[PDB]
């Protein structure tokens, strides 16, 4: 029947909040995301939602495409043509999204614009998520108009006019917008169909070395003690690029902290993958695409605390730069994020402390230099350096707290 592969396609869903961007993947999916439970909280809060794509053959659109192995709903006995797994990317705050997009964390092959149809479009975080689409380069945008229930038949026909102006002049110009209840699941197939259309799984480069992105690290061991029946600390993450196997050497980068009197350095941390498993569901290798769970022989207090948080996961004998100094091409966003206002953003300065994340990362910096748009940064935590162009998100000390100014390029 249907296979179970892993996800292959990572979609983004982003737009202000209470909008309905959970309840629009709990509407695809099923599945509540988590894991904020109560309000609470370096710990990134991301949802992954995963399910299934099929269509039936014997129905016609929208209503032929469905998320489980059968076609009843549509009239037919037939099974399902499986297309693929899909992954959804949902997180709790409009901060924590900015960070994951602006620092390459939350890894999207395309997204999903929620713009609720009881409020007026744009939004701010609306606009500054457009802003983040745009940067990042995710031309395969969805516009999503939901909450098409509690608003006249007309009243979205308004909106959808303001958003197709929006939109004229720039990238999204031709970017769809479909609407939908999230909370009545009212015209999701439309939905299915178009995430099927504009947001398809990419040509992905087999023989690019192995990347992963830890987003998270822990200790599934009970509280009963096992006593030397220990299963070792498990890396929950995101994969860029390449492949890894189970029983594949890898290395986390930078890895453990070693302080020697005031000298600071980081000793690559060397395992062996004992398992793979997205989900629930066991695995052998694991390509990009959906959240992963790898199990290790790491001691897990090595992993229990999300404490290999901000790391990366390469083959053992890849070559990687651990760069204590980098160079960074930046640019300030007009506006501070979640902040109303204008023009309040100094360009960087010399003996400015910032605080950069790289990807999963957050570390302080100290800027050494600056250029034009060209900043070296001193950091008090390495960053491995995969790629040219990795990026960064900038926050600077306001107010006594850390503010996002701007984002930027590593370059070497
Ligand atoms: N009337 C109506 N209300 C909705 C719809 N979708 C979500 N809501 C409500 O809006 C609130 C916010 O939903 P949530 O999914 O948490 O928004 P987000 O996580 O901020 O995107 C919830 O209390 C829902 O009851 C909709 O399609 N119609
Ligand atoms: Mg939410």
């Amino acid at each position: 029947a249907w296979p179970k592969v892993q996800p292959e396609v990572n979609i983004g869903v982003v737009g202000h909040v209470d909008h309905g961007k959970t309840t629009l993947v709990q509407a695809i999916t099923g599945i509540w995301t988590s894991k904020h439970s109560e309000e609470l909280k370096m710990t990134i809060k991301l949802g992954y939602a995963e399910t299934n794509i099929g269509v039936c053959e014997s129905c016609k659109k929208p209503e032929a495409y469905v998320t489980e192995p059968s076609c009843k709903s549509c009239g037919s006995d037939d099974e399902p043509k499986f297309l693929r797994r899909i992954s959804f990317i949902d997180a709790p705050g409009h901060e924590v999204l900015m960070a994951t997009m602006l620092s390459g964390a939350a890894l999207m092959d395309g997204a999903i614009l929620v713009v609720a149809a009881n409020e007026p479009f744009p939004q701010p975080q609306t606009r500054e998520h457009f802003v983040a689409l745009g940067i990042i380069g995710v031309k395969n945008l969805i516009i999503v108009q939901n909450k098409v229930d509690v608003v006249s038949k007309e009243e979205a026909l308004s909106q959808y006019r303001q958003i197709k102006q929006f939109t004229k002049g720039t990238w999204a110009e031709n970017v769809p917008i479909i609407p939908v209840s999230a909370l009545h699941k009212i015209n999701i197939d439309s939905l299915i169909e178009g995430i099927e259309e504009y947001i398809k799984t990419p040509y992905r480069d087999l023989s690019q070395k192995p990347v992963m992105l830890v987003i998270r690290s822990f200790d599934v061991n009970k509280p009963g003690t096992q006593f030397n029946e220990l299963k070792g600390g498990v890396i929950g993450g995101s994969i860029i690029q390449g492949l890894f196997k189970v029983d594949q050497e890898i290395k986390v980068l930078p890895g453990l902290r070693v302080e020697k009197q005031g000298k600071v350095s980081y000793e690559p941390i060397f395992t062996k993958i004992s398992s793979i498993r997205f989900g629930d569901e066991e695995f052998k290798e694991a390509k990009p695409g959906g959240l992963v769970a790898i199990g290790t022989y790491l001691d897990p207090s090595l992993t229990k605390a999300d404490n290999l948080l901000g790391s990366i996961i390469t083959l053992a004998d890849a070559e990687v730069p651990v760069l204590w100094n980098i160079r960074i091409k930046y640019n300030l966003l007009e506006r501070v994020v979640g902040a109303k206002e204008m023009l309040k953003v100094d360009p960087i300065r010399a003996k400015e402390t910032l605080m950069l994340s790289v990807g999963s990362s957050t570390t302080l910096g100290i800027v050494t230099s600056v250029k034009k748009d060209e900043i070296e940064v001193e950091l008090r935590r390495p960053v491995a350096v995969w790629s040219n162009n990795i990026r960064t998100v900038i926050s600077r000390q306001i107010a006594g707290r850390w503010r996002m100014i701007g984002w930027g390029l590593v370059e070497i």
